């Protein structure tokens, strides 16, 4: 029911990190969840969730009738009710079609997935447009830096004009701001925008703030989404985010020096 | 004569940082240089070079006959023989055409530019393909992490199959590896791939290693390409890179802790 795109425009801000962590948190809360790699050509989700060697069929194979969801969905290694739909290594802009994508989303809804997390590619070309097109909600992943922040602002424009909902005048895509790689030291020395600074500029509700954290690269190398590291500030920050996404309120930690 | 694309596939590895720095180093060595923003419509090069307020016309305006190069080219603020061709804020995948782009490149060659540095968008969709299509050389911008490194490998495949040169069997695009955000501490603790590790995997000649450096965000905020900061390891690393690009050999510093 809740299709959430993880987007940014700006490259390398942490979309996939966030997609893996958030999808895992949701599933840990009992919500049946699939996280989908929309980053066709340059797949990465399966590496981050550490299910690489179980990749048999992909998003494109399914669209193209070469495999069913049942064949393509990978059951997560660590967390119940979590599934992964990996991206094709093929490059082919049209490979993902609106019609195909739409059908996949209908089919997953039909498997009673509560949450469908869509890991977007960078940019605002067709790759990222596809990823957000059918979104109900959007997580704008933003580093507290001018460029990330500008690109995020632009992404908002696109959310409000080139999504299905914005083209058919339905309720607009719900917008969540997720600040990532927040370095409070750097912020007090005036090189990064404060949480507040960014909020003034973007003007959407903050869903999370993920501290800059050495545990994230470690999580990646292990193929273990950081949230599974219970001692990691970044992990806790993601658990908090998942709480906010589910209606609970939580104070924002790891934002002070 | 030397058209060099700065590419990566992987988002946020530092293509624009590198483009600005390298383009500036070349011009500083007396080589007439233009650096072009291919990242339409998430433009960023003009921010990094700090010429934002002088943006009048862009890459698309020129293609579309709405302006000439002379009207669109921005003369750099600090460095002689350096010019900037900013990207359009418009979003339109076709906005840049092969025919248009090709013509622009011919015209710049005609203004006797020795170096044409092309700042690529992330990904391997049409944005990045356009950026590398007419390349003579390619700077593969890579963070010493598994994903960056994988995507860089993939970029190489694309360089050797979907560039003009690879489609007409001309001399292949010359491949330069540029390791960025190299954190020697992290590397010795086994979280980042050593310079050597990456070299085994990518297998192209190293042109530079840019240390992780707080000066880079400072450079960006200032709009002063980091190479102009003479006290910055990152800047020195870029000056070294420019030396290597021009045939000189230099040992790789800031790689040890
Ligand atoms: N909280 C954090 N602390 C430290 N490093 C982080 C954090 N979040 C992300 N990173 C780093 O940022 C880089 C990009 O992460 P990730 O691949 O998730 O970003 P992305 O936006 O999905 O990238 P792309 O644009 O290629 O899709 C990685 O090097 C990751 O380690
Ligand atoms: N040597 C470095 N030290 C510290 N930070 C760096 C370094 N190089 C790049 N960065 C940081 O990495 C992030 C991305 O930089 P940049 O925008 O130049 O990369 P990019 O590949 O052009 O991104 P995109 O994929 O959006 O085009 C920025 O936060 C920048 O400050
Ligand atoms: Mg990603
Ligand atoms: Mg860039």
């Amino acid at each position: 029911a809740r299709i959430i795109v993880v987007t940014s425009g700006k490259g390398g801000v942490g979309k996939t990190t966030s997609s893996a962590a958030i999808a895992t948190g949701l599933a840990q809360k009992g919500k049946k969840t699939v996280v989908i790699d929309f980053a066709i050509g340059l797949r990465n989700l399966d590496l981050i969730m550490g299910c690489e060697r179980r990749v048999v069929y992909d998003f494109v194979n399914v669209i193209q009738g070469d495999a069913t969801l049942n064949q393509a969905l990978i059951k997560d290694k660590r967390t119940e009710n979590l599934y992964i739909l990996p991206a094709s290594q093929t490059r082919d802009k049209d490979a993902l079609t609106r019609e195909g994508v739409a059908k996949v989303l209908d089919d997953l809804k039909a498997m009673d997935f509560e949450f469908i997390v869509c890991d977007s590619p960078a940019g605002i070309e067709t790759g990222a447009l596809m990823a957000l097109y059918f979104a109900d909600e959007a997580i704008i992943t933003t580093n507290p830096e001018v460029s990330s922040v500008r690109d995020s602002d632009r992404i908002l424009g696109i959310l409000a004009s080139k999504s299905r909902r914005a083209e058919n005048g339905e309720e607009p895509i719900k917008e969540h701001l997720l600040l990532t790689r927040y370095n409070p030291g750097r912020v007090s020395r005036g090189d990064m925008l404060s949480m507040e600074d960014v909020l003034e500029i973007l003007r959407i509700k903050l869903v999370g703030v993920i501290p800059e954290d050495q545990s994230v690269l470690r999580a990646s190398n292990q193929g273990e989404p950081v949230i599974l590291d219970i001692n990691a500030d970044a992990g806790k920050a993601y658990a908090d985010t998942v709480e906010r996404l589910l209606g609970e309120e939580r104070p924002f930690r790891f934002i002070e020096e």
